[PDB]
């Protein structure tokens, strides 16, 4: 791999052979395949003394590979504290960033190296450095679930309020991934539970969507707004209806969240729960006074959504709870007409009993937000 003898000495760690090679004839900053210097190979294995020798002779720490990894990045990846100290003593730049946008502090946060992160933050590291994606070391520490790295970054200036490209905070990632302790630390250091993404998504929205009842209770204890909606008007109860978590809906309803909150197009949580086929949450909402005959702006009932999506048991439960057939939407379709249109035999059979004698599909708004911070 375009390997010089100095590279081979660097990988193994014989400092005397490399000393003699550098004495007679060897380029210290010689590059190999994947643009690797002998400093990179010495920092990967963590041989401190050989690193000091190479750096003392002519090695430049700022040289980076095709992936953008300086020897500081590799030493932070493998948690070599003495190698990091020697490199920083020989003017290694922590401002150097990989192609992904990672500083050595970012790599330490990713791989949980708390001693390397301690040393870097001790000597001239910005806790809130970010790349094009806007990810901070706190973002990576929360994403990879490094509690020690978070608890070390927060006192020294790791900001919970730092937004990513999509507007996500570290508290967003903590709430989505059910990292309760990380969430408590972030909220202790000023994290806001009502911080919004580019689409209006709050950490409460992500916690309710992912079915983390303890996380939802923790956020609600910190001035989270359960009635707050995203750009499409979807509430955390709407996301609970989309995925179907009864315990989260219990906490939300006990907090005081409006059961019949409407989106931009008039969809209620009962509408979404009937659409997505979560019968238990339909029962829960109907027990908590949801409007069974609620209509959207286009006149669609939850029974309309149930017939359109073919949920026969949802249809039966709605009719048992007072859903009214023969009601006509603005498109001119009854639930029996929709069931006949997409040919759901069971839904048609159930609806034909309670319906008297006489090409648009209704879809609730959804959240397409997702964060790409892995790898």
């Amino acid at each position: 791999k375009v390997e010089t003898p100095l590279h081979m000495a660097a990988r193994a760690g014989h400092t005397e052979v490399a000393k003699y090679l550098l004495q007679n004839k060897a380029k210290v900053n010689a590059k190999a395949k994947d643009d690797q210097t002998p400093l990179h190979c010495a920092a990967r294995i963590g041989h401190t003394n050989m690193v000091k020798l190479l750096l003392e002779n002519n090695a430049n720490p700022n040289l980076a590979t095709t992936a953008g990894h300086t020897p500081l990045h590799i030493a932070a990846r493998e948690g070599h504290v003495e190698t990091v100290l020697a490199l920083l003593e020989k003017e290694a730049s922590q401002a150097c960033m990989t192609k992904k946008g990672f500083t050595p502090l970012h790599v330490a946060a990713k791989y949980g190296k708390v001693r390397v992160a301690e040393l870097l933050l001790e000597r001239d590291a910005h806790p809130n450095a970010a790349g094009k994606n806007g990810l901070t070391p706190l973002h990576v520490a929360v994403h990879h679930n490094n509690l020690d790295i978070v608890k070390l970054l927060l006192p020294r200036g790791g900001s919970p309020h730092s937004p990513a490209w999509n507007g996500y905070t570290p508290l967003h990632i903590a709430a989505k991934q059910n990292q309760v302790e990380v969430a408590r630390s972030l909220l202790q250091y000023g994290g806001s539970a009502n911080a919004e993404s580019v689409q209006g998504v709050t950490p409460l929205h992500l916690a309710a969507q992912e079915g983390h009842a303890e996380m939802v209770a923790l956020l609600l204890s910190k001035q989270a707004n359960g009635n707050l909606g995203n750009k499409s008007g979807l509430t955390p109860l709407h996301l609970v209806a989309q995925e179907g978590h009864v315990p989260v809906a219990d906490v939300l309803i006990k907090h005081g969240v409006m059961v019949d909150a409407t989106t931009r197009m008039g969809y209620t949580p009962l509408h979404v729960a009937s659409h997505y086929g979560n019968i238990k949450l339909v029962k829960f909402l109907l027990q908590h006074q949801a409007d069974v005959n609620a209509k959207t702006k286009l006149g669609y009932s939850p029974l309309h959504q149930a017939a359109q999506q073919g949920h026969t048991d949802i249809v039966t439960l709605l009719l048992k709870n007072g859903a009214s057939p023969n009601e006509v939407s603005s498109d001119g379709t009854t639930p029996l007409a929709i069931a006949k249109r997409l040919g759901y035999i069971s839904v048609t059979d159930v609806l034909k009993v309670v319906t008297d004698e006489t090409h648009r599909m209704s879809f609730p708004e959804t959240v397409d937000e997702i964060l790409d911070v892995s790898e």
